[PDB]
């Protein structure tokens, strides 16, 4: 895996929308987009989409440490994200909330492709020595959970 | 395009009393999407509106403003009806927040949907008109008919 992983600047909106975090909205308005408009719009590409702007998402918001990814999940909207396992090549994640009990119990199958994407380049980011990840989403009765393992180079 | 929800879509009438914050819309709406849409996202997003609207019918244009505040679209009136043709005004913190840090704000999904929603009303060929007053901060959609 040759390639050197950096972060790069948000633009003045991308910068602006975090002073948006105490304003209130719904999560049906939220879902209409996420969840309607949006596969709408890409239907079977969606999936493969959703993971590559999950990286470029992780990129114009770097975190600092692993320990930071459930407070960024909670307050983007993504769920509760519990660690049940967190090894030097690998971590496990629960991820659960009323919008995904929603999702897993009237979809055929959700799709967490932004999440993934987000941790896999987010662990990158943070780790030059990182070779290749790998991620598992696996649904469960009432949450879903997260898995990324990775080779170092 | 249909005028059927699948069950998902209907179930999700039931996460208006949910709470979410505006940042984690503005990231998945303003960030995550015009990223996957780049260039022609304007054709997309107008296709996208009218799609919405013929599953998510409307008896009276009357209705438009609960349904964009409840969509967190923003806050929309009436501000005129001249022949033919119906006049909105769109705006609110969301907007005001586009409006100020974004080079071209787009409404085509407000537009769109408004467009299709009279369509259907009137059995009329429809399509709706945007202009960004950021000078006013505030959105103009104008929809006509024939």
């Amino acid at each position: 895996h040759h390639h050197h992983h950096h972060s790069h600047m948000k633009s003045k909106f991308e910068a602006s929308i975090d002073n948006l975090k105490e304003i209130e909205m719904n999560a049906y308005a939220y879902e209409l987009i996420r969840e309607i408009v949006l596969p709408d719009m890409l239907g079977q590409d969606y999936s493969s989409m959703m993971y590559w702007a999950g990286k470029h998402l992780a990129r114009k918001f770097p975190l600092e440490s692993w320990e930071e990814f459930p407070a960024f999940f909670e307050e983007a909207g993504w769920g509760t994200l519990t660690n049940v396992s967190a090894k030097k090549q690998e971590l496990e994640f629960e991820l659960e909330g009323p919008i995904i009990s929603n999702r897993l119990k009237h979809q055929k199958e959700p799709c967490f492709q932004l999440e993934a994407g987000f941790i896999a380049e987010q662990i990158q980011l943070m780790n030059d020595q990182i070779a290749e990840s790998y991620e598992q989403v696996k649904k469960r009765a009432d949450k879903v959970v997260l898995t990324v393992k990775w080779d170092m180079k």
